[PDB]
């Protein structure tokens, strides 16, 4: 996250870290046994880390649960990043409490102008690199669809939205991928892609989760 603030330990209780010997992507706990992330984060051998603040220190609220199954969206296109969403089932159910909690799925798509919370452990610099070890937070509005198609001509599908600032300076960044965009207490987006980080007229692009709610429900009802 670029130009954000330190969230504070366990203040974003649905935030997970996907680990394969190192943190490589964020994710969101949607019930005690299922995580949703970005399909471009797909990897074999995922361990899900819950209750994290400092990802390099065991602080006491962590639960490390390995994944038993990963399901990439059946129409994921890695070239265009359309349908960049994946479900991960935990081998056993997480123990839910004030610091490890699931986030609700939307019953409605969020509108442009809605302020949201984006969070993750990704790069905090738009030019160069510096990875934080504690979770970083950023409040950003959903952008109108026409300013989104104007920043990314020919690249925005109906399954994507832009969120952030056309002046730049604040944005999600590498390593924030798969992470949550929560608006009004509901998961509305997944950190998906963009052109660099915090650049002028190049806002973050996010998977539009409200389009996938029935695929998510049906898939967890059957797996
Ligand atoms: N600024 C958008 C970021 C670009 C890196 C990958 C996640 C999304
Ligand atoms: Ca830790």
């Amino acid at each position: 996250i670029v130009g954000g603030y330190t969230c504070g330990a366990n203040t974003v209780p649905y935030q997970v870290s996907l680990n394969s010997g190192y943190h490589f992507c964020g994710g969101s706990l949607i019930n005690s046994q299922w995580v949703v992330s970005a399909a471009h984060c797909y990897k074999s051998g995922i361990q899900v880390r819950l209750g994290e603040d400092n990802i390099n220190v065991v602080e006491g609220n962590e639960q490390f649960i390995s994944a038993s199954k990963s399901i990439v969206h059946p129409s994921y296109n890695s070239n265009t990043l359309n349908n960049d969403i994946m479900l991960i089932k935990l081998k056993s159910a997480a123990s839910l409490n004030s610091r490890v909690a699931s986030i609700s799925l939307p019953t409605s798509c969020a509108s442009a102008g809605t302020q949201c919370l984006i969070s993750g452990w990704g790069n905090t610099k738009s030019s160069g690199t510096s990875y934080p070890d504690v979770l970083k937070c950023l409040k950003a509005p959903i952008l109108s669809d026409s300013s989104c198609k104007s920043a990314y001509p020919g690249q925005i599908t109906s399954n994507m939205f832009c969120a952030g600032y056309l002046e730049g300076g604040k944005d999600s960044c590498q390593g924030d991928s798969g992470g949550p965009v929560v608006c009004s207490g509901k998961l509305q987006g997944i950190v998906s892609w963009g052109s660099g980080c915090a650049q002028k007229n190049k806002p973050g692009v996010y998977t539009k989760v409200c389009n996938y709610v029935s695929w998510i429900k049906q898939t967890i009802a059957s797996n």
